[PDB]
């Protein structure tokens, strides 16, 4: 499914990332725009032999199970296509675990590169 910016905002909200671990709504939403254009349907494989898993392109090689990447820690205990799913239950719990690991949000590529130190209020602007 490819969430609309303000259902995305509404569902992450009511899943509890608005200010988890200090990170404002607008940073999550921003997060998922850049890493997946919104699609929780997208995949990117990397060269470690990891693939990136939906909405917040979630990380094979730490975060969950895809049967293919060496090295495979699965710390989200979730198999890599449940990140994949129209409900994004699994994902935000899954990225709860990851932003509270040590390094915040910096654990997402796209959101260092294109959020980070923005105006990312802007993502939920118009949303009620
Ligand atoms: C969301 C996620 O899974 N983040 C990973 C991160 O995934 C990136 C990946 O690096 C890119 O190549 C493709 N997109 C993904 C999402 O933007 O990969 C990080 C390592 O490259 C990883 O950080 C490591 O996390 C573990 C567990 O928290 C720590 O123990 C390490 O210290 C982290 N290593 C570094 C260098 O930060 C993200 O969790």
């Amino acid at each position: 499914k490819v969430f609309g910016r303000c259902e995305l905002a509404a569902a992450m909200k009511r899943h509890g990332l608005d200010n988890y671990r200090g990170y404002s709504l607008g940073n999550w939403v921003c997060a998922a725009k850049f890493e997946s254009n919104f699609n929780t349907q997208a995949t990117n494989r990397n060269t470690d032999g990891s693939t990136d898993y939906g909405i917040l392109q979630i990380n094979s090689r730490w975060w969950c199970n895809d049967g293919r990447t060496p090295g495979s820690r699965n710390l989200c205990n979730i198999p890599c296509s449940a990140l994949l799913s129209s409900d994004i239950t699994a994902s935000v719990n899954c990225a709860k675990k990851i932003v509270s690991d040590g390094n915040g949000m910096n654990a997402w590529v796209a959101w260092r590169n294109r959020c980070k130190g923005t105006d990312v209020q802007a993502w939920i602007r118009g949303c009620r």
